[PDB]
DNA sequence: GGTACGTGATCG
DNA sequence: CGATCACG
């Protein structure tokens, strides 16, 4: 009766065996199940058809595949009774081999639940929930530093340091002499990698924490381990970490453990212009962290001078990764438990995918047939669908932020907004959405409204248990639990409109918007009669000020205002005071910038802090934002842009500030469109350079005729005497696009930002 | 074990 | 223009 941390399957004598990884009174336990069978459902035109359908065949791994057993079942689909056939298979890999053969059949109307991974199928069907109980897990943070030189192939340079940290402290393994108490000196890169393997096997952590270990630390360790002819038996079954393709990036799993990569977690949880470990640590713990750049690390390693500085940086990377892991894991653990899927998968999911996993489990519990994901055609048509305010211009002072999101679950429940209740035939009583006119049947509670009501009731009970609890330990745990419910409940509104959703419903999303708007118009009116000016309104919230008022007065009146409105609004409809800002400006929907009273700049949909934008554009943008938010001076910002563009015209900007970086993601011959970085890469390959995916190309755009691709040069080939950069390209395609959206909030056009 | 998302630049 | 490509 332990705590489930993960589930997977292995194949033995061609048959699948489910593995359930558990933590039981401090011990690792692995449970095996050989009896759970894979399946799909088929809706037939007539029961007679089953005789032809059950005899459908496929091929996989040299052997033919068959439907093992067929079972007629009664379920609910679209809020209606339905009869479907459960088609059993021997192996989960049989489903993608046979599903289209079954769908093709003239007597098959449709197939269902055919893309549910076997391990997730098991957890749902067996009613098993990960991360339950008070079982205390162990953690280890791991990081690495590599020797890197400009534009090298991924893994060419050796790993030079490996760091790790836990409650026992932060340590470094290196293969050059460094005299520090936390540094372990070994003889080679090979021996350093073997020492990390030995630390992991001996500490036997349940959780391995990394900062972007999915794309950097583990892929690099695996590439270097390959070149060195050594294994990484990091799995509790002695398997090597496994790379999984998630999008165009990677996801790394370590069997029997939780590889907890903070990078996708932090990116979703907090809003920052850059997700450097230093920026993240400072945002969470309000403490500064020093960065040692790759070129400084290379110089120190090659010279053998300044190595103590590099080992201190490596040690801190692990130490802060450990502190951030401990800060962010409790919430990921409660979200896992709430949706009933492992932390590994949940920590790497969007809120929309968390909702879908909660719905899939609840669908099995309620005997409801799950709808299919859209095909390419349907997915694109949803992206195209219409769904039928503009911010105040200028620079505003003393901005109060109000959040609307905790309004929508209540609207979904009271109006029974669900795809299964939308425009029902022979409906006795219905709710009509204002303006849009969509009808939602009142005769039965909809699948989604029913679930949401249970979620909200469960949160109220947790909150009541928190007030009546004298134990600070359970109060902490219950606090993460009610927060996890709030996060899941507030994701449903956005889920109805998510184009990849199974329970997608455009009319549901518009109806919720139409009913929500009546409360938004009430808030807006009540604020305006109180002297407040509304500057920005989104379905998510609003920003307001009291023009010419004192900051404490704006705060006091706003805090009084939320207390008042919440007392007027029925049920669980709730307005939330998000915060206060010293200054701010708004461009369009989700394109704005603010500054708090502590001097921190918070922006949405404006900042370009990425390697594929030149330093000159990023530097000019940061300077424009500082002139506006820190100096309250838009005229200073306009003068900054005019000076920079003139300097580009007169070749007064250093070439190092003009470099663009773009990664090669495939073999060069696989490109359809030859962008500047690929044109530069082809020229390098023609010279004998081993161009491989992962290589990052640095280039400068030169003056000349034609498209930019024909005028781009590799940075290492740029000679300031011979080459002349394209000033027009850096003015019009780099610097002005970086600042034109920001300046538009003050009445300037691209044309107003030059002499 | 199915293999992200939203967004904005550049190619053809 | 529509298609293709990359960032984090
Ligand atoms: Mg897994
Ligand atoms: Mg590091």
């Amino acid at each position: 009766a332990g705590m489930i941390i993960d589930a997977d399957y292995i194949t033995e004598d061609g048959k699948p065996i489910i593995r359930i990884f558990k933590k039981e009174k401090g011990e690792f336990k692995v449970e095996y199940d050989r009896t759970f069978r894979p399946y799909i459902y088929a809706l037939l035109k007539d029961d007679s058809a089953i005789d032809e359908v059950k005899k459908i065949t496929a091929e996989r791994h040299g052997k033919i595949v068959r439907i093992t057993e067929v079972e007629k079942v009664q379920k609910k689909f679209l809020g209606r009774p339905i009869e479907v056939w459960k088609l059993y298979l021997e192996h989960p890999q049989d489903v993608p081999a046979i599903r289209e053969k079954i769908r093709e059949h003239p007597a098959v109307v449709d197939i269902f639940e055919y893309d549910i991974p076997f391990a997730k199928r098991y957890l749902i069907d067996k009613g098993l929930t990960p991360m339950e109980g008070n079982e205390e897990l162990t953690f280890l943070a791991v990081d690495i530093e590599t020797l890197y030189h400009e534009g090298e192939e991924f893994g060419k340079g050796p790993i030079i340091m490996i760091s790790y940290a836990d409650e026992e402290g932060a340590k470094v393994i290196t293969w050059k002499s460094i005299d520090l108490p936390y540094v372990e000196v070994v003889s080679s890169e090979r021996e350093m990698i073997k020492r990390l393997v030995k630390v992991i096997r001996e500490k036997d952590p349940d959780v391995i924490i990394t900062y972007n270990g999915d794309n950097f630390a583990f892929p690099y360790l695996l590439k270097r381990a390959e070149k060195l002819g050594i294994k990484l038996p990091l799995g509790r079954d002695n398997s090597e970490p496994k790379m999984q393709r998630m999008g165009d990036s990677l996801a790394v799993e370590i069997k029997g453990r939780i590889h907890f990569d903070l990078f996708p977690v932090i990116r979703r949880t907090i809003n920052l212009p850059t997700y450097t470990l230093e920026a993240v640590y400072e945002a969470i713990f309000g403490k500064s962290k020093e960065k040692v750049y790759a070129h400084e690390i290379a110089e120190a390693w090659e010279t053998g001078k300044g190595l103590e500085r590099v080992a201190k940086y490596s040690m801190e990377d692990a130490k802060v990764t450990f502190e951030l892991g401990k800060e962010f894991f409790p919430m990921e653990a409660q979200l896992a438990r709430l949706v009933g899927q492992p932390v590994w998968d949940v920590s790497r999911s969007s809120t929309g995918n968390l909702v879908e996993w909660f719905l899939l489990r609840k669908a099995y519990e309620r005997n409801e047939l799950a709808p299919n994901k859209p095909d390419e055609r349907e997915y694109e048509r949803r992206l195209r669908e219409s769904y039928e305010k503009e911010p105040e211009k200028g620079l505003w002072e003393g901005i109060v932020s109000l959040d609307f999101r905790s309004l929508y679950p209540s609207i979904i429940i009271t109006h029974n907004v669900s795809p299964d209740t939308l425009n029902r035939e022979n409906c006795k009583e219905y709710d009509v959405a204002p303006q849009v006119g969509h009808r939602f049947c009142k005769d039965f509670p909809g699948f989604i409204p029913s679930l949401l009501g249970n979620l909200l009731e469960e949160r109220q009970k947790i909150k009541k248990r928190m007030k009546e609890s004298k134990d600070p330990v359970e109060k902490k745990l219950l606090d993460y639990r009610q927060r996890a419910i709030k996060i899941l409940a507030n994701s449903y509104y956005g889920y109805y409109g998510y184009a990849k959703a199974r329970w997608y419903c455009k009319e549901c999303a518009e109806s919720v918007t139409a009913w929500g708007r009546q409360y938004i118009d009430l808030v807006r009116r009540e604020l305006e009669s109180r002297g407040f000016k509304v500057l920005y309104i989104d379905t998510d919230g609003l920003y307001a000020t009291i023009p010419g008022a004192k900051h404490e007065e704006i705060k006091e009146k706003a805090l009084k205002f939320v207390e008042y409105i919440n007392s007027k609004l029925p049920g669980l409809l709730e307005l939330e005071y998000e915060g206060f800002y010293a200054r701010g400006f708004f461009v369009t929907k989700k394109k704005y910038a603010l500054i708090d009273e502590e001097g921190k700049i918070v922006t949405r949909g404006l900042e370009i802090v990425r390697r594929d934008w030149s330093e000159i554009a990023k530097e000019t943008q940061a300077k424009v934002l500082e002139a506006i938010l820190k100096h309250g001076n838009v005229d200073e910002a306009v003068k900054i842009v005019k000076e920079v563009t003139e300097k580009l015209s007169k070749y007064e900007i250093p070439p190092e500030k003009l470099v663009i970086y773009e990664q090669i993601t495939r073999p060069l011959s696989e490109y359809k469109a030859i962008g500047p970085h690929v044109a530069v890469a082809k020229r390098l390959a023609a010279k004998g350079v081993k161009v491989k995916p992962g290589m990052v190309i640095g280039y400068i755009v030169l003056r000349g005729d034609g498209p930019i691709s024909k005028r781009a040069i590799a940075i290492e080939e740029f000679d300031p005497k011979k080459h002349k950069y394209d000033a027009e390209y850096y003015i019009e395609n780099q610097v002005l696009p970086a600042v034109e959206r920001i300046l538009r909030a003050f009445g300037y056009r691209k044309e107003d930002l030059k002499y």
